[PDB]
């Protein structure tokens, strides 16, 4: 389904800003509080009552640990273990952290001392440039696809990590280099605070400081914070009470301009997440068929059909992968080359013509499952092919539509056009819960109406474009 | 009496850096609140309740401050003129005040809005600048004694004054100038932090920063905090979490080198500051006395005598204020001589000769006010002079004895020396607590030692000296 007005018109705004590459992450210890971490609240247990305090009754763990470290003259060294054995734990990572890593995010900012974020860029074979000391700024990874700027501190450095009181008073000494790229990056990139409660004195000091350089001018930002909840045990007034100061929270966020989105549930942030992607993912296109006979249709007016239908969805900004099949690749490049002449650009029509002979047929296989990994959306038309003298049904539409199934893309064939387009239509209506979950009137009536022979060009077309539509947003 | 050993360590240290003239003097909100100010809670009441909050359920001020600015686009009117109806009303300066300003202090920070220290300090006939503005700091007023640095604003300028979030967060930009003036007399003078909590955020960052520049040789500053006493009902567990919060956190101050002395109550701050300039007040003494006759002693006896005193009290590090009487003044000239020569300084002797002739009797009274106001304690030295071929008994000393009295100077009747000094000694001895209340039995036992006429110089001498040591210390 979907989900509020503002959650919807935040979802447009950043997959707008990630397509881009516009967009950065800031990500703070709540997102691998989900991951199975301890809160370091109940890391800092055993600190507290070892100087007699319980951190229970303790708002400022940053002062809890610096009595601590004042109590042993300024030795940090249960804090470094502790920290090491907790954040260094062998964990499953969370769908968010694969998300992120899918996406096309190439600037990720972390006060969280866990490698979760590593581990999951390098889990999409991801190039990642893990950045956490002075030195290391001055040092880029050769083709990097991200860059993760933990400003407080690696788990495997447990005596750098920022977590006492002293360390946040010479943070803006020592690790000034930091405090200056973060403030760049808060100016020149759209950020996304997920997981961040913006009660660090760092980030308190350096959006401070970005107000006061640039006053009403300041670049939009977005963060996810959940609403409060009642307590097992509380009253009514208290409740209220929390909520009125969550508001004056979030409104006082918006004062360096940082737009706050309410989130009803902590799963919310999946469902966010996904449907960024989805935006995303979705945006190209698999146009698969095959055709020596086009049905109904003369073999002109099919082609017409074709090649009006590629040139509406390249108006539409959608991305044209093509297998260059025989009967629909060539009208598929006249339509984009039609459209886009009114240079190419490798993002919108993207060429994998088949290699010919018995050597490229052992590879085709993986050839087009690497075209299909491209796409989001498969559109079949026709799949019809000359054999023996006949007019066979093409199995090669058939494995591109099994191989987007297996890849969970949404699956469109064209009944209309015929053959093994025909049956893959029926496939699909026989069991629509399995590839449309979820499905509503509309989309059931466009999906009914892709069978609709009696349709023209233009009519077929719109259906075909209105179903992508609803399937991308 | 006298207080614990710490707090009399504390006295003696700040004692010896005021007399050096350089001690300054921090004064937070906590000094004025005695005086009859609402707490800043109490003002902030009706603004919390106009944004849906309570100040009684909120512990940081400065943000429910910035909350309801925001509410209302930004604006501070309520709040300017909150501040100027409040601290800017008619009260009645408090004892704390008066006493700082007749110390020789010639500097005071203030993050205090209204304009108490300046109305002490003007009491006391001392010229006094007040700086609250960052022009203000690139002109000095002629011949001051005192400058007030008022970190935060004054209440007749309420827009400029430092209450909401926003002036914390451009307070290191705005008022730069006076971070670093600050920051100068936290490592060129000797602080005594009075009536402040150490939580306001400019202080800590400035404190963070002299220590991030100075390390271990910080300069040692004096802070006056208040031990936690148990609310009206609450459990024993509380209290003890309190105290031992309270523990950690004076520990944590003295990160920077900022002793903290504990005071069980608010009123012994008066007591202390009394201490401090009775360390003070009474290093100068008032050698009074005339003689034409020498009691027991022959004159080349008694002469030796005075002689010996006076050169024992510049030894101990006493100021001499003679008025250059006729029979003690050339002998105490003569002991001073000889033990500084062992120039002259202006503040160990200073000689007042009386003008003789109709027209300086009539000025006399008020050069021997102005003479014995220069000082702190009176000693008196026999007191005949010749009249009429007879040696009659000089009213001066008398007439001295009475004005030092009545500036509740310490009086030291010799009564050894007789004459008007031994109706002295019986007059103080009558009545010996209007005189010197809560005595001991050493101070008793030096007093009836002060008569005793079987003495000899020296035993004496050294009579007179622990009597005036004890006095003083
Ligand atoms: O300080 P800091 O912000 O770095 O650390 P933190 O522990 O204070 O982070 C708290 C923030 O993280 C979020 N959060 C907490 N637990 C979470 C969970 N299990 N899943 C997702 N989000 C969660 C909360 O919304 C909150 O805003
Ligand atoms: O912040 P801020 O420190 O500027 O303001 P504040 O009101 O927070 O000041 C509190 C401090 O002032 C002291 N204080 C409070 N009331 C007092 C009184 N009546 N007399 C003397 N001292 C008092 C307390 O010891 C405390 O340390
Ligand atoms: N002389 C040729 N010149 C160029 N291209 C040719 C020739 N001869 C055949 N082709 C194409 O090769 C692909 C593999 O051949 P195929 O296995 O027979 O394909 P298919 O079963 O028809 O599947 C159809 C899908 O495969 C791909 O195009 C097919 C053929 O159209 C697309 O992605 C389709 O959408
Ligand atoms: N030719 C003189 N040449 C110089 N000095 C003289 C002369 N003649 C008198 N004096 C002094 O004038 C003061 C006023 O005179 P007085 O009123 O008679 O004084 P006093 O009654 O003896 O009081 C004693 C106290 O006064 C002051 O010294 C006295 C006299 O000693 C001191 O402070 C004493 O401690």
């Amino acid at each position: 389904m979907k989900m509020n007005p503002i959650v919807e018109l935040f979802i447009k705004d950043f997959t707008k800003e990630v397509m881009e590459e516009n967009a950065a992450i800031f990500a703070g210890a709540g997102l691998s509080m989900s991951v199975g971490y301890v809160s370091w609240a109940k890391l800092l247990e055993p600190i507290a009552q070892e100087i007699g305090l319980d951190v229970n009754k303790e708002n400022d763990l940053v002062s809890l640990a610096q009595y601590y470290c004042n109590e042993n003259q300024g030795n940090r060294g249960r804090i470094n273990q502790i920290i090491l054995d907790e954040f260094s734990r062998k964990v499953d990572l969370t769908e968010n952290h694969k998300i992120l890593a899918r996406l096309p995010i190439h600037t990720y900012w972390t006060t969280a001392y866990d490698r979760l974020i590593e581990k999951a860029l390098e889990e999409e074979n991801k190039i990642a440039d893990v950045k956490y000391t002075v030195k290391q700024l001055a040092t880029t990874k050769v083709k990097r696809d991200a860059v993760v700027y933990k400003m407080h501190g690696d788990v495997e450095h447990p005596s750098e990590a920022v977590l006492i009181k002293d360390d946040y008073e010479k943070y803006s000494i020592k690790m000034d280099p930091y405090i200056k790229a973060l403030s760049g990056d808060l100016v020149s990139k759209t950020f996304l605070f997920v997981g961040f409660s913006f009660t660090d004195p760092n980030l308190d000091y350096i959006l401070s400081r970005v107000r006061s350089a640039y006053e009403r001018d300041q670049r939009r930002h977005y963060c996810l914070i959940k609403k409060e909840e009642r307590r097992p045990d509380e009253l009514e007034a208290d409740f209220e009470y929390r909520v009125r100061k969550q508001e004056l929270f979030i409104s006082d966020l918006s004062r360096f301009n940082i737009k706050t989105i309410v989130l009803n549930n902590y799963n919310e942030i999946t469902e966010i997440l996904q449907r960024i992607e989805n935006n995303i993912k979705t945006k190209t296109v698999f146009l698969s068929g095959s055709a020596v006979e086009y049905n109904h249709w003369e073999t002109e007016h099919a082609e017409q059909f074709i090649h009006q239908l590629s040139k509406e969805l390249i108006r539409k900004d959608f991305n044209i992968v093509s297998g260059f099949g025989l009967g629909v690749g060539s009208f598929v490049i006249n339509g984009v080359l039609e459209e886009l002449y009114m240079t190419i650009d490798d993002d919108r029509l993207i060429l994998r013509p088949f290699p010919q002979g018995k050597k490229g047929e052992e590879q085709w296989d993986k050839y087009r499952r690497d075209m299909i990994t491209r796409t989001g959306v498969s559109i079949f038309l026709y799949g019809n092919k000359i054999d023996k003298g006949q007019v066979v049904k093409a199995k090669g539409v058939q494995s591109e539509f099994n191989i987007s199934f297996e890849q969970n893309n949404y699956v469109v064939p064209v009944g209309a056009t015929g053959y093994i387009a025909k049956d893959l239509w029926n496939k699909v209506n026989e069991e629509f819960e399995t590839y449309y979950p979820g499905a509503d009137a509309r989309m059931k009536k466009l999906f009914g109406e892709l069978n609709n022979e009696a349709l023209s060009i233009e009519e077929l077309i719109n259906t075909i474009i209105e179903f992508v539509e609803i399937l991308s947003n």
